[PDB]
RNA sequence: AUGAACUAGCCCUGGGCGCUUAAGCGUACUACCCAUACCUCACCGUCUGGGUUAGCU
């Protein structure tokens, strides 16, 4: 009735999510680090 | 106050037009002119160093 999600899509969102999710960390803590060394 | 001997500089004698308190010579200081040089930018090419595939509307 209706078409599966082809599993190699699957594959990739969860390998980009991986990615996305360590992106966001070292953008998280980048932004910290920043701020600090900039009053530094 | 003069004269003598001297101290040097320049003159006399031995690119063009023109210039002569220079448009000459020497010194000092401002301003200005413009090379394919220098700086900024664009473009060409070469060289060099990267990035780019579960090929993500």
């Amino acid at each position: 009735a209706s078409i599966f999600a082809p599993e190699s899509l699957l594959k990739k969102t969860k390998a980009q999510k991986q990615s996305r999710e360590q992106i966001v960390a070292a953008a998280a803590e980048k932004k910290s680090a920043r701020q600090k060394k900039r009053e530094l």
